[PDB]
């Protein structure tokens, strides 16, 4: 009872407006707050102290008590992992060993073949989901490492933290109780990147190192804050990613002359898979009495009975394709949230009840294995892209627009989007590659006592990786798709010019209604692509056309007019059409480089791309390399720019 | 609400209670009624006339009207595929042509990769689909087709259909239509394993070869049938064994010794994935007022400052592990059922408003991603019980129970289920290979017509296979269990006669009361399978623990030496003599009371009782593979469904 495409745009709205991320132990964080929080520097944390303190310090006492005690708990009084057996009375150097060991990762410096260390947006929502796990009074953690949390958080002070060691967040998190604890081996960022010792991060933020009690280590170590941060801000990405090629398969209808009946809701009532439904149903509104379908129509009513009666599967079928993949990324995001807003730690206090309990909740499988999920219908939603993008260079398969989408009339220097197209091919095949799935390759680890572990972490980040490419793709494909646009115009306004100049040139040289009514039918119906560059060449199909139609008509008439007189006149027909034709096809062309896109629902992406990204027709003659143009737009894609005109296009789509 | 232990017993109980399909465009078909007509043959199909009819007539006619007075649609006057270009009249012999052009797989022979063609149940499956699809009435055609393949379902007959060839259904759907124009190149069984060419099949049952009328050709072919059949019986088994391993996680628990505290409802409450909670919730009650975890806490308190204070992961973190398995498997279903019960086909008529639409109903791309999806949570099943496995046939994490679950006091010629454990480890390993992604592998197809395509009945095959490998190792898992039952039984027995053996022993000899008391305590600490096999040997953890407590004993008695000396080397004297064969009286009687009170009861009795087996040892002369076997097609046939309901029988809501 809701519709994907609202839930989006509700993200959308969030990642934008959010100003003050409140951490209660109730109210509910959303992967758009992680992303905002990670993003954007104006948006804060709040801690609310009159929501948990007082279920976080009644946790705080009873572990402090009873540890002090006899009290033999997994965390206070014992030993770690396979080593259980060994039990304690020096509750906080138990502690601090434990973080001493588990810094154990190691920085990359010149890294080819990835990121030398977690990025800080990754480390900063890790900090905001540890924080979070605290708020349910389960840790047994003190509430003043928690207002230091918020307060690092708030600074921007966060560890340098090694990309790898999780086997999902044991090595990660310990950076964190590391800068927490003053550990003058682990380096933090205070804002511009800038670096120094935890205990002087501590300092500039007027904070001193703690000495941990009881069971604060663990609290701080024992988590899946790392995997569902990154899970976090990869799920609100494919989201809008997501929303963001249904979208663009209504553009490519518009351009590539689709049939918009593919979309009609009683082929999906009849197939009922939620996200075909839902993709469905935005497609027909996106395409409802679109100017471009027009034109659409118009070129299937020409010469009906010799073109395609169906539109070929990257259309047609792309509703059916969608939907399950709209539909775990959907539910993908539910269940990261579910993670997002838990008590992931062991073990966690009954205090209520008097008793530790011993379990599980550190274990990242939900996420780890919904990454593995999204992975494959990232690389699906590549794989419809990059079939579009295909259809659309070659002309045999996009009715009437020239091959590579190439304009310049002299196709001998102009191969277009052709680099483009190669490109496309690159990222689809690195895509599907990444899609194998991380959660089958599980090691008996620790001793043999973890032997099964989620990667989560290792899986989020080939997600991750996996959205990074599939934004390429977007970008080329929406920068071609504006490449067709102006085609399509321009097209229209050159069969004008033919047209005008057929039938003038009929009427300047007393040509019968016969001749004349044939020529026009021609001149409208040939593709003026398929001759552009040499217009009055004979073996181009416009005077291929023109000269059977006059071969044609001379022998329907000859009896009472004169057959000698209309080849005369044929002859200046042809004479005058040598010398006018190209010019006033170039001269139409020539103006159209520096109008039907201006009713289109597209109109907000094309504006935003020619426009406010200033670009224009590829061309030979246009300076701009297609590395110069494809920039820009993934530029906006990954700054999250590219959200305005899909508002305005998605505006008032509700329901 | 719900609760999906609730509807998995839902669909066993429909699975072996239906007795007949209704097949009427409205009353759903769900997973378990495909893996019923499938599997039983009493159960036969219902097209239900009053319900169905007339849509399907309307349709019909409308076709008809069309096609017989001209004369341009997708379906009824075009060409097919990439040749949309090509209008035609010629609307008979249209649709012949397609099913012709279509009949292009390949039989195999003595294939050794695969089965080298499709079985009867998945074809017959995919007949059921088929005829289902065309209830909804979007089709146009005839209701006497449809009538026809009630017919050929109720009668068993089905075609012969290669295993490869679709893209996802149109080859394999060209042979059901085949059977259904009688062509005589494809070939068709009537149950008993007896084949004969199409046009005789049709004949046995009282049928004629149809003549196709207008987009009937497509009709038949087009559409998701044989990838969505295979996957609702996958789906159904994904569920069974689902529950099954779920159950068994509790049967681990049992015998490994673990804390069944690790399924407390707040440890989840707090961290609330509903597939965690509801498999938590299962194990919860499973294991509550368990007489094994009484030994487990009993075993705990004795030394227990040596013992770990935690369990390992494949126990302790089961239902975290859980959780998102039982979901993919859980909405997986719900998919496949929604695939189950559309019209996958086209143009898709809409009579009601006098046109056709042309879209891609036939694009099985949700099935296709969700096999993808399901294959790789049954990895993740098969990885959970290798882990199991692998700590019970280790000593140093099994607590007590010996290396390879070898019981024969004598080990160097009892290897124990050593070639389960190795067995185990291949069949997790193919299964982990398998859980790669189907659905990455889209080739650009059909002259570049088909440029996506989902690949779901490959995909649904490999998922079907991993099923396959995973019901091994549920089998190994389950036969190791019950040993170790046996094996915890024993131990508990062996340990009073050695307390009893060492204690009037004492007496006997007349020791000290402080070295009673200390002897005793070493009887009571030290885990009896590390001395089984030589109980009296001084270099094995038994005697060893004994000379150290005389020897503790004689410094603390100073309060006479000698003869105190003399006492307790009678003692060994006499401990020699009788210490092994008092175990081995014991051992011989336990081989041809905890259990008994059980809820894992009803598992332990199938195995050893119903399926007759015994403790495995170097004197039961049966080899591992015959109760393993045994264990395996009571798994195969649905037979071990029995046991599971009566497990859980009780657990309610
Ligand atoms: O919670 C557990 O069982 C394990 C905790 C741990 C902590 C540090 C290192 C290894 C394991
Ligand atoms: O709907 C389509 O595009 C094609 C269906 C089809 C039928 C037979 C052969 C190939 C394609």
């Amino acid at each position: 009872s809701r519709s994907h495409v609202k839930d989006i745009l509700g993200l959308i709205n969030t990642f934008n407006e959010v100003k003050k991320i409140t951490v209660d132990g109730t109210t509910p964080i959303t992967v758009a707050h992680v992303a905002a929080l990670a993003r954007r520097h104006d948006v804060k944390v709040a801690l609310e102290a009159e929501q948990c303190r007082a279920r976080v310090e009644t946790c705080s006492s009873w572990v402090q008590r009873k540890a002090e005690d006899g009290a033999d708990i997994y965390g206070v009084t014992t030993g770690f992992g396979a080593c259980s057996s060994r039990r304690t009375n020096q509750l906080s150097e138990l502690q601090e060993s434990l973080i001493r060991c588990l810094l154990a990762g190691v920085f990359t410096k010149g890294c080819a073949s990835s990121v030398d260390e977690l990025p800080a947006t990754v480390t900063r929502s890790a900090m905001l989901l540890r924080l979070n796990s605290f708020t349910y009074g389960c840790s047994g953690i003190r509430w003043e490492v928690m207002e230091a949390l918020e307060k690092l958080l708030n600074s921007n002070v966060s560890p340098k933290v090694p990309l790898r060691g999780s086997v999902s967040d044991l090595i990660p998190l310990a950076y964190i109780a590391g800068l927490l604890i003053g550990k003058p081996s682990v380096i933090a960022r205070i804002g511009d990147d800038v670096e120094v010792p935890a205990p002087e991060a501590l300092s500039r933020v007027g904070l001193r190192p703690f000495k941990l009690q009881a069971k604060e280590g663990l609290a701080l170590v024992n988590g899946t804050s790392f995997a569902t941060a990154l899970a976090s801000t990869v799920m609100y990405d494919a989201n809008v990613l997501l929303l963001l090629v249904e979208t663009l398969c209504g553009m490519f209808c518009e351009v590539i002359f689709g049939r918009e009946e593919f979309a009609h809701p009683l082929i999906h009532k009849v197939k009922p898979h939620p996200g075909q439904i839902e993709s469905a149903e935005l497609l027909e509104w996106l395409l409802r009495s679109s100017p471009f379908q027009d034109l659409s129509r118009e070129y299937y009513s020409i010469d009906k009975l010799k073109k395609p009666k169906q539109d070929r599967y990257a259309l047609r079928s792309s509703p059916q394709w969608l939907a399950p993949l709209v539909q775990t990324i959907r539910d993908a995001t539910t269940t990261v949230e579910t993670e997002v807003n838990s008590a992931n730690d062991n073990p966690i206090i009954d205090h209520a009840n008097d008793r530790a309990l011993h379990g599980a909740n550190f274990q990242g499988s939900a996420v780890g294995f919904y990454m593995d999920y999204v992975r494959i219908a990232v690389a699906g939603l590549g794989k419809l892209l990059f079939a579009q993008f295909t259809e659309l260079m070659i002309e045999y398969y996009s009715n009437g627009l020239p091959g590579n989408l190439s304009l310049g009339p002299d196709l001998s220097v102009d191969y277009g989007l052709k680099g483009l197209d190669i490109a496309m091919a690159a990222y689809s095949s690195e895509l599907q590659y990444l899609a194998n799935p991380v959660t089958t390759h599980v090691h008996s680890a620790e001793q043999h006592n973890q032997d099964i572990n989620s990667l989560a972490l290792i899986s989020a980040r080939k997600t991750d990786e996996a959205l990074d490419i599939l934004k390429l793709m977007i970008a080329s494909h929406l920068t071609a798709m504006c490449q067709a646009v102006d085609l399509r115009q321009l097209e229209e306004a050159l069969v004008k010019v033919v047209e005008n100049v057929v039938s003038t040139l009929a009427d300047e040289c007393g040509l019968p209604n016969d001749t004349k009514a044939r020529l026009l039918y021609v001149a409208k119906a040939v593709p003026v692509y398929t001759y552009l560059e040499s217009p009055c060449d004979p073996t181009l199909p416009l005077l291929l056309g023109l000269k059977q139609s006059c071969f044609g008509s001379i022998l329907a008439l000859h009896k009472k007019i004169e057959t000698d007189t209309l080849v005369d006149r044929l002859a200046e027909f042809e004479k005058r059409l040598s010398d006018r034709l190209e010019n006033e096809m170039t001269a139409v062309r020539v103006l159209y480089e520096k109008v039907r896109i201006q009713g289109s629902r597209f109109l907000p992406f094309y504006r935003f791309v020619r426009d406010e990204l200033d670009t224009g027709v590829m061309s030979a003659r246009r300076e701009q390399t297609p590395q110069e143009d494809v920039q820009k737009v993934f530029d906006a894609i990954a700054d999250g720019r590219i959200t305005v005109p899909l508002l305005h296009c998605l505006q008032g789509f509700l329901g």
